[PDB]
């Protein structure tokens, strides 16, 4: 069906920054909403969300292993005789966040979201779309957690992540990666890790139901490997799950334990749900066929005039939707009652209410359906608690 | 060069959940198809080129002789007949080799340039598969040259004068670099050097001593590379064309020539070449480099005859037909709708010329042209103006 | 009568181990195949047709809802994708109901004539499987048309008319069967005898009354369909064409065609039909129809050179490059051998003619010719000469 195609006024490329999307003002609708309830969720579930830079210094880069082994894949330029990147990952400002005074172990876990412009060199022809872009905002939250605290934290990220795609009829799949053959840590830390990783797994899946990759672990740590199916039963990589015990070390990370003097370091969970704003919007474009539910649609009601009569009466209704908090438009013009409907369906709007006469002089909307179903004429007020209801509950349609 | 882009995609082509990541070409978007194949075939001909045909399934024992088992085993749809391992095509490259070894060869007879069109699969994600540019099937462009060492340099610049030619055609500019032998290799040094010295050669002659770039050690692993970058009119860039040299594939498939007289056996050398890459590739980025409206030899949409009145349907279906004689992709509107929403709707779905048919015109026995971008060309006879449409697509015109 | 006459025939096509089934089509082989592409596309373009491209491997899904998941799964090649089943298509017949349904149709645009030239796999015994008669790999000439009801008979008519015409170039007889209702069947009754009845009319007028002939009940399940055998002359019966009207095909997929401009739809028709058959099997039936000599416009040897003298060699790499330049498959014998010989072994090759240059032939621009079946046609100016072979290629012209 075409992410780019539906650009039904949701989004943009244009040859001037091909890779970096142009958002509209209903396709800005969807990324805000998006944003919203991811931000809805942090706060109900422990994050803090912070801002960070969006250039640095290549030190930092050579420091993180980025200088090593992704400096293709970034936008490098000089500043008064020194390197410096455009950021491809926030894993490193929240290393330096972290560090910015001591910390003790009771303090653990601490969780630190971000939501920083990223860039990745890609070369132009590739581009396509939303699904590989130069530009790009992930839902990146890195938690720094004492050694004995993965398996919550590991559990506690699952539920996240199964609310969150439960609300778009997202199905998923977990599996373990287990250590490779190159790769830095002492055995201990990936033992107790692993073992962790496994508990969680088997209290979130059960014993039986998850398969292991052995060694498909990353050099810095192990990961559980998360598939998600759309409704078009296409696979996406979205979440991750990531342990670093790497980037700890190099950037002298440490909590002061108990009977200390002494210092540990922490686990860094790198973690995502969205995998980035603009990659999940792509998937649900399609996945809903651009029919998107009433609590994220950007088009949620409209509507249509039976006459001029009633022109007036409808502005009344829109300003009351919209002040109620709805996406609202009204048709207003002179084509025909059924033309106004049936475009409208054709637009995608969720509801739309049609007033004539009787509306009016009852303060009242007839509703109709984006599938054309014959919801009853509700007053308004009975219409914005439907309405609301709907919002709340992030209803699907099916 | 400056515009909106319109990526995938406008419509003549749709995928499916059923088959992610493999076109359906319809109608119009076949028509492009066939007509970039029809070209690259005329120019085979007339370049020594011969076009193959061959298998789509191989046993697994010929991907572990190639290295694609080691290699490439992840991008390889793998299966099962009678308990052997199977695999579909992702290249034509190891095919081709058996071809060379059907029969026995001699130096004389270098060097033997086959062409093949064969369909190829590659897995890919599927959420990861996005109109032309990512695909799990395409066809290649894809043609082997096997030769002699010193014919290198002779067959590297007659590639490049082809592939000129082609890109020209289509307002298409290219940047090339050489790659030369890196740390991990597998031949002998001398025929590296002296594959890589012909390169060089190649490329003072044409592009001139001193103004191409060398990337020292970035070639691959079985031999030098000519990388080869195209530059759209959006300008953006592309890899389509391929120069990439190869002394593996030669011994793998124990490939060997007669030498003049009989003392010895020589292996060729086999250059992997291409020039659109591939046709769904190559179609992905005419189609915004054009932002959809080709030029006349190419358009889907050449001729659209609007008639004006009923008492002139007749005349302009017996244009339409002259002009599908004549070989044109011609549409017609017989219908009611006044006139000027006709051109324009004409207009917006880029037909190359619109001929507008009216009372004087069938007297006339004549046609009265707009151009695409609305010119008024004015009023023409029915065997001039084919004269004038069939010039256009003989010479490859390109629009003003 | 002789001995016959397939496989062994060379040079043309080879199989090899790695990929049973599958064939390698050499270069005078491919040069068979492409031709006969050619002229089916020209008669596609001529009859309207248009052809279009299609997936290879799908989803299994889309095979259960075919019925190939039940009919036919152990002839197809499956494999697992991201973990769902797959399978390479053994028939194109599913793809083109997909691409019906792509947007809404009318009744104004049937019938709707989509051709295929895909690649298909069957998975077919490797013991069982000789020469080109019994593969894995093939194109066939795939065509399933889109239509009306009441639109059966024309359509029929008009496809019987193609495939005589092609036919008749080759010199190949036909005749033709009528297989009617199965007992266990699928449609609505009323379908089934207005298309039978439609049918037998179209036979009637094709053919006559007396000339065709009916199997009661030996109809497919799905729909009535016309047996076409093709006899060569050789006196060997071959099914190459066939027209099968299908029922259940269209249910299947919900396709359907607004029959007017108020809100009522119905189903298509569909017919699955086919010429050549494969063009795999259509050149296995040629080669030995001809026993290898070809007739001038399909040839892949249509002329010979041979040069009387050193001191003529250049003379006629002249005329070869004027006969390839004319767009002929050409070669030339500048060898040390007698004339007698050269002329006799380019005879058993098969060319069509042989081009004798000497002195005489040197100074006039002239050449001597010299057909296959010996006989010697005398002297004509290397301008006659492409003309004439112009005037064969043109007429497709028989040797007799
Ligand atoms: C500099 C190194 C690059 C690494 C080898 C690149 C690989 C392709 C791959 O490992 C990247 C990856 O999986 O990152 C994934 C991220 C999480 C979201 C998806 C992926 C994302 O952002 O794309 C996690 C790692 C972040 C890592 C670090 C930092 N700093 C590491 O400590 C450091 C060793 C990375
Ligand atoms: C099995 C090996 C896989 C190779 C190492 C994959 C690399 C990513 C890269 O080297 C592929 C490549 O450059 O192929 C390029 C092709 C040419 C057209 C564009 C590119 C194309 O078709 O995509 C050509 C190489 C074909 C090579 C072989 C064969 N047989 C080699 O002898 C064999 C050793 C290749
Ligand atoms: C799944 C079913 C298999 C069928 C019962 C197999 C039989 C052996 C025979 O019926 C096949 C046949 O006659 O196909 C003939 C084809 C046409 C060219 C030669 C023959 C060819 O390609 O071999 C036509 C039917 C294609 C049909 C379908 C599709 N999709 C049907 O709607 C579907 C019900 C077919
Ligand atoms: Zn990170
Ligand atoms: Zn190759
Ligand atoms: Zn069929």
């Amino acid at each position: 069906h075409r992410r780019l195609g539906v650009s039904e006024e949701l989004f943009f490329f244009h040859s001037l920054s091909p890779g970096s999307g142009f958002w509209l003002p209903h396709g800005s609708a969807i990324y805000f909403k998006l944003l919203k309830f991811i931000r809805e969720q942090y706060r109900a579930r422990g994050y803090t969300e912070v801002i960070t830079p969006n250039i640095f210094n290549m030190e930092l880069w050579n420091i993180s292993g980025h200088a090593k082994h992704y400096k293709e894949n970034m936008f490098v330029f000089d500043v008064e005789g020194q390197e410096y990147a455009l950021k491809p990952m926030n894993c490193p400002a929240a290393s330096l966040m972290f560090d910015f005074r001591q910390r003790s172990y009771r303090e653990l876990p601490i969780r630190y979201a971000d939501c920083g412009v990223l860039h990745r060199n890609e070369l132009s022809g590739a581009l396509t779309g939303l699904t590989r872009v130069r530009r790009f905002q992930q839902d990146d939250a890195h938690i720094f957690c004492r050694d004995d605290q993965i398996k919550k934290e590991v559990l506690d990220f699952l539920s996240f992540m199964k609310y969150v795609y439960d609300v778009f009829g997202i199905e998923f799949n977990l599996e373990l990666s287990t250590r490779p053959e190159k790769a830095m840590g002492e055995l201990e830390q990936w033992e107790r890790a692993e073992s962790q990783l496994a508990e969680a797994l088997d209290e979130f899946v059960g014993a039986g139901k998850w398969v292991v990759n052995p060694g498909d672990g990353a050099f810095y740590g192990p990961k559980i490997d998360i598939m998600i199916t759309d409704a078009l039963k296409r696979q996406h990589q979205c979440a991750t799950v990531q342990l670093d015990f790497q980037l700890p070390i190099r950037f002298n990370l440490k909590y002061r334990t108990d009977d200390a003097d002494n210092f540990k370091r922490p686990v860094i969970i790198h973690r995502a749900i969205y995998g980035s704003l603009e990659r999940f919007v792509a998937v649900l474009v399609e996945h809903y066929a651009g029919k998107f539910p009433f609590w994220l649609s950007p088009r949620q009601v409209l509507i249509v005039t039976v006459g001029a009569a009633f022109v007036d009466y409808g502005y009344e209704v829109k300003d009351a939707m919209f002040r109620a908090g709805f996406d609202v438009d009204i048709d207003d013009t002179g084509k025909t009652l059924n033309k106004k409907i049936r475009e409208g369906q054709m637009a995608h709007y969720n509801f739309i209410l049609v007033v004539g006469a009787h509306e009016k002089e009852t303060r009242s909307v007839n509703i109709r359906t984006r599938d054309n179903k014959v919801t009853g004429t509700k007053t308004l007020e009975e219409a914005i608690a439907m309405f609301k209801e709907l919002e709340e509950t992030k209803a699907a349609d099916e």
